[PDB]
């Protein structure tokens, strides 16, 4: 039954792959073109607008910009395509299934690499949410409704900014929670607490988007919980997925080569990812201003869903040190329209790493002794556990202060777990580093 | 007057060697198996027993290479009798207490005692309160010293439900003496609190007259309330006999000497003992000695970063602890036993306090630019700006888990005998972890 | 920035000119010219002469291996006009009031200063508020920059009982003047306070027209309030003069070299120059050694771990301190008085600030499994119309164990531009650290 997981996620690959070959042969991209990661982002962003249903209700055409190799050198053109040719292709090559799964998988990529790629400073502000929440606002440029996928790998921040965006348009336009339709726009409301509500992990936090949920008139009172639940998950931490996808070249490419994601499974959380991205090869279009390693470094944590991770952490498994965004002279991988193809130049992405590790949907919350008895007259502090304690009697804004009081940066989690070797794939022995300067964006 | 005190404790703990003295050379121990702590604690067991026809238990030996369990028996007269004449001819009873408290303080260090604490309605978190919970019921008034608040409210608790089940437990002869009992033990455990309001609520419960269900409910509050607002429990570092006996052979004059439970004695004569342990195949003999040194001082309830820097190594939580336990049963395999030196030293001693908690700089004024906290007393600042539970639950939501207690006491060097020069222990290169349980 | 750096340089010039002429004229040799009590004699000589009309104080000399106690006497014109030849004529004002800070961070780490604080009906836990309770009512600007809130309410209290007793000090050409001192002293009370509500409540007290028993105890709730909400206090590390004397004989050139009462200079200055100190025999000379560093960087009401970590050595609490002060009372007995060199050096140094504490990522959102802390800005997260009660509020939310000076750290005493900051990791719970008590 583990196995029939990796067969189903195995089978997704495969479909994704065979349809970026598909479409390097349509376009009669070189091998060397094809493992464009720009030509990848085109291609994905192609199927993605072929089946956006949304959107879709000439412009019954989409495309974007392909880069080819012309004596050595980047020429930019612009190319345009059927959705209906598009959505054929796809359905071809994952053998007439309708595969909204391997869609959802390049959505979340996309997503991973704007996590890396742009700081949310800007709709934060607009939606009144501070500026400081950005390590909750992962997933933050899904579309509103995704797969469970989509769900799984929103962060908090994200969820509190559907739900505000939802409460502001009802307070400003009183008939947003009225009409025939107002019935379907509160469960939409309810639905999305209750994925938030999945994502705590504890009864003070579930208890609060439970009175959040329950608002008759959800107004400014419900703004001000939301806010503060926010906050709170700074510090005790909401389950949120972490999934490694890649573009779809790495798979198409592995596809060329032989390997059969099926038969061999394949899973976004085990080593899998971190195995095909060792033997793979991706090139990425370079500006005259960039660093080449740190283009790689922004890529690499978008493939791992990295960009609010530890940098410490991300260094150690890596290899090579994980630097903060503000360090790094890079400016993203899409080149905009504007841009001269004439000094642009190419360089192989580093997308290996050292070890790998599992990737976690925990946020790390951790009978029994709950305080001491001194033995010994000696000066220090008495601990004890003043949540548990205090909570034998009024508000869940108070138990969570509390919580959240009672919790210290230095607290240890996932004690036990450790990276591994690339030749250790059933991760029998892991590797607990020992740390000593960890946020990507500050 | 102190003087007279050491020289008092001195002597218990005289008879208590020469009794151990006597018993090996009745059972023909070598000096290594007298210094096996499984002989200690049956010896032990044996004597206690002779004064609650025949006792005995399984004494070990070395034979052919091996450890071989025999079971022994002895007249409890006979036992009796040597333990008088190893206290000239005195009843001694300090010293059977004294052998008591040492097997509380390992049994709270070796058993959690989360079944006894639901049966009684009590929260199974509740167990630092829990101190000398496996004592008899009457012993000292060294005994009641050493019992946690959860220990009495436990034994409160159990009184309440007999006089509610069978109501004829409060009523006759029989009952003008079980009240009495009652309300004494009301008073011992309003003595070990240290606010007038839990004081109050205690006197509450024993001037009820027909104590039921709301009595029941003021005594878990008390004890739920000892979690923060914690009573003064006494702690007395009591050694397995065969560390007296030892020292009592190499001529050691504790009467002359004197001794002190609570001061560096206890920590004196472990620097220089020597005690052994049958230790079973999966079990870690670092970890069977935390065991014994915690109980040695009293220590499973204390903070384990305070038990670490006294100790000079890590001291551990029971969870992460591979050891089962000092006494061997008596259908466990003795031919996958092999023994170990018990690490008892330690790099530093501190005084014992009975004390549960709470002019002078107040606070902090940053003269460098460092990042660190800014320390200031929270509680005294604080505290410059009439139903009981009420009084409580305010003190309780008051307190802080970093308001610092005993001021000042810190502890002392080997070779600081006079307690001259405290040292204030800091946890800053130390790793986390406070609570054994 | 480097004009500063040149006219603290050309004040530090004079003194160790100065201390060089007066040295001269008493024929010190060179190790008496290092003893940090000839040192202050001739220091409170110069303080003296520009406060019969005679002035001076003891002079120690070794003498055939003999510390001989004489007393000088000058004029105070004498001194005068020595202390502005040294300094090309100027009245080096900054100079003496240097100094007089200097003095008054040996008073502060000497003394706690209890009889002086109940006499003013404030509270003797208030010390750590009292830095330069010891300076002159008037002593410039950089005299009040290093006075502690306690030591502005102080000086107010003082000003408001004078009106109390003399119902006419308020009132007429001389009521014009002392209400303009007053303003004054309240404007740099005011100018320490880092929030609105004491600001707020300043202003309320400087507006009293007629000021009493009400703005007294506004005063003692804002010393209260700063215990927790920290007024800004500069920190000056002023050494005694003999080390600036020592240094200029070196041909150290100060002005040309420019100097920091804040930045490197004065542990460069320490880390390799020599003073000496009678010590008497009861006395640790490591103990004196402290109390001449904590006095030097103006560091008696910081944090002992930070101390310890900065100097590299354990600073120790003042009552664990084996020395009684450095100046030598008239009738102690020179013959059993012996001398050490002051270890005044230290493994580090560190910014000195007149701070006193409290966009982007402000928490890490975990990806893999992997053993580790979990980083968050707790100071930051946790942050989240009656004066007395926005204070209270206040005090009251304040968590001792936030962290202050983030991403500020120590040097290497070769780092001169402060290049390379070393962060500590102090244990955040511990609120204990205190010298005095
Ligand atoms: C997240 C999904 C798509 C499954 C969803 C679930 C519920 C709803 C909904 O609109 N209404 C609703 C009403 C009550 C609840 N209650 C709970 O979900 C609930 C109540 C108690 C719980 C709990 C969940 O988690 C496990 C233990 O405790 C949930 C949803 C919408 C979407
Ligand atoms: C030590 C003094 C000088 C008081 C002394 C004691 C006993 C004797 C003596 O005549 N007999 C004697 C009998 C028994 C022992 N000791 C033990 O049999 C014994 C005593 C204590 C033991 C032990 C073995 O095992 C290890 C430590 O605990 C020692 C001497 C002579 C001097
Ligand atoms: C600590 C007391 C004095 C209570 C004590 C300790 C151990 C014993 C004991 O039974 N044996 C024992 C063995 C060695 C020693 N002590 C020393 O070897 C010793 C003790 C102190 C010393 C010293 C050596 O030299 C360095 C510092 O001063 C003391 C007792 C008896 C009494």
């Amino acid at each position: 039954n583990a196995t029939e997981i990796r067969a189903s996620v195995g089978k997704m690959i495969d479909g994704i792959g065979r349809f970026y070959i598909q479409m390097c042969t349509e376009l009669k991209l070189s091998d060397y073109e094809g493992r464009l990661i720009q030509n990848s982002l085109t291609i994905e962003r192609m199927v993605l607008s072929a089946f956006d249903e949304r959107r879709n209700k000439d412009p019954k055409k989409t495309g974007g910009p392909i880069y080819r190799r012309v004596d050595g050198k980047w020429r930019r053109e612009l190319i345009l395509y059927d959705k209906e040719e598009i959505r054929r292709i796809w359905r071809q090559a994952n053998n007439g299934d309708d595969a909204t799964a391997g869609l959802t998988h390049m959505m979340i990529w996309h997503s991973n690499l704007n996590d890396a790629t742009y700081q949310r400073t800007r709709a934060l502000v607009r939606t009144g949410m501070d500026p400081r929440m950005c390590s909750l606002m992962q997933g933050s440029t899904l579309p509103r409704r995704s797969g469970a996928a989509g769900a799984a790998v929103k962060g908090v921040g994200t969820m509190v900014m559907e739900l505000i965006r939802m409460i502001k348009r009802g307070i400003n336009d009183r008939n947003f929670w009225r009409g025939e339709n107002g019935r379907r726009t509160r469960i939409a409301y309810e639905r999305m607490c209750n994925i938030l509500k999945g994502k705590f992990q504890t009864a003070a936090q579930r208890t609060m988007v439970d009175q959040v949920r329950e608002s008759r008139n959800p107004g400014n009172a419900e703004f001000e919980d939301l806010i503060f639940l926010a906050r709170s998950a700074l510090i005790l931490r909401g389950s949120v997925a972490h999934k490694s996808c890649l573009p779809a070249c790495v798979y198409g490419s592995a596809v060329a080569s032989g390997y059969d994601f099926e038969r061999e499974g394949y899973s976004l959380v085990g080593i899998d990812p971190f195995r095909l991205l060792q033997n793979s090869q991706v090139y990425s279009l370079i500006r005259p201003n960039e660093n080449p390693a740190h283009k790689s470094q922004l890529v690499w944590m978008a493939c791992h869903s990295a960009a609010f991770e530890d940098l410490r952490v991300s260094s150690f498994i890596r290899g090579t040190k994980v630097v903060p965004r503000g360090k790094l002279s890079t400016r993203g991988v899409q080149i905009a329209s504007n841009e001269n193809m004439e000094t642009m130049e190419s360089s192989t992405l580093e997308l290996r790493s050292r070890y790998w590790a599992i990737r976690t949907r925990s946020g790390g919350n951790t009978s029994g002794q709950i305080s001491i008895q001194p033995t010994f007259s000696v000066q220090r502090n008495l601990p004890f556990d003043r949540p548990t304690i205090m909570a034998a009697f009024s508000d869940m804004r108070t138990e969570i202060i509390r919580l959240m009081e009672s919790a210290r940066p230095e607290d240890v989690s996932f004690q036990g777990r450790g990276v591994f070797e690339l030749s250790d794939e059933k991760a029998t022995s892991p590797i607990v580093p020992s740390f000593d300067g960890s946020y990507f964006f500050g």
